């Protein structure tokens, strides 16, 4: 079965990514970019330091990696959201609802071993919060999830592209030890939102872990279990 895991694995990885088929990975295009859920994805920028992915959940918060927040040092000045920001082939870049500031970093708020953290968001300039533009992220629950099945990663692969939303389909497995999924991903994908087929977040893409054996790997996230649906209504603002 690590011959099998190989095989598989190899999907996604074994042809170069431009290459994949798009039903496993593709661009998200300017039409779809409007619509839900593609609208609570967003760009976090560690200006020099990194360049991933976060879900707005709340009025004024995002969703993101702790291992993302730690490049900011718990500074907020550091981070900045650009929610649905596209950079095109030919170096133009636009925010449709502008860049936006960060209040504070919840840096781990679920744990240290627990691989999200919460950023606040100030309002714009005109005292508009981002989530009065865009309807956060309806959070939904990995309570039910199971082997095999089938997710969308929506995020900023920016390995790949830079400041594209791409959308990739995941394939759960192994659930026993947290949500682990075949999909393409690059490390710009931390924070990447998992959704399921009601639109509804059930998990936060987080990286690449061992698998089967030493030797071997897997996509890992953190599903909004029990635990992590309790901090986020406790913290959600």
């Amino acid at each position: 079965e690590i011959k099998k895991h190989e095989e598989k694995w190899n999907k996604y990885y074994g042809v170069n990514a431009f290459n994949l088929p798009k039903e496993l990975f593709s661009k998200v295009d300017e039409k779809d970019r409007q619509k839900y859920p593609y609208n609570t994805i967003g760009n976090v920028f560690v200006k020099g330091q990194t360049s991933a992915t976060g879900v707005l959940i709340g009025k004024n918060t995002v969703l993101t990696n702790r291992h993302i927040a730690k490049f900011a040092n718990g500074d907020p000045s550091k981070v900045s959201f650009r929610p649905s920001i596209n950079t095109d082939d030919n170096g133009n870049t636009e925010t449709p609802y502008g860049e936006y500031e960060v209040k504070e970093i919840l840096q781990e708020p679920f744990g240290a071993g627990v691989d999200l953290a919460l950023i606040r968001l100030k309002p714009d300039q005109n005292g508009v919060s981002l989530g009065d533009k865009i309807s956060p992220a309806k959070i939904g629950t990995s309570n039910d999830l199971k082997d095999g099945d089938k997710l969308e990663l929506i995020g900023y692969p920016f390995e790949h592209k830079v400041n594209q939303m791409h959308r990739s389909e995941i394939e759960l497995t192994t659930l026993s030890r947290g949500l682990r999924y075949y999909g393409f991903t690059v490390p710009g994908n931390s924070g990447s939102g998992i959704f399921n087929s009601n639109g509804e977040l059930v998990g936060i893409h987080s990286s690449k872990v061992s698998h089967l054996d030493r030797e071997h790997q897997i996509n890992y996230g953190v599903g909004i279990g029990n635990y992590v649906k309790r901090i986020i209504n406790e913290k959600n603002e």
